[PDB]
């Protein structure tokens, strides 16, 4: 369970990397198929750019999200990845 991250053209700052850190975490609880995950936020004049890779057993999700700053980018990112990772985690828990 190791996740990192990767600023583009953005200073990351301590507070930053953690509330990235922090979505994930929360998702930590209910989600259990997380090892690897890199994600990546460019920032400039014009728009923000981000993108969020998370690691399965046997299969692997790749999404970006673009939001108006650097923290909507990663609200919009960790949302519909989640959702994501819920209807995947259906198939596993069967019973």
């Amino acid at each position: 369970m190791q996740l990192n991250i990767t600023g583009n053209n953005v200073e990351i700052t301590e507070a930053l990397r953690e509330f990235v850190t922090a979505k994930f975490a929360k998702l930590e609880q209910y989600f259990d198929r997380i090892n690897q995950v890199y994600v990546v936020l460019k920032v400039e004049k014009v728009t923000h750019t981000s993108d969020a890779t998370l690691h399965v057993n046997g299969g692997e999700i790749h999404a970006s999200a673009e939001g108006q700053d650097m923290y909507a980018a990663i609200d919009g990112l960790i949302d519909k990845l989640a959702r994501q990772l819920t209807k995947h985690k259906d198939k596993l828990k069967q019973h």
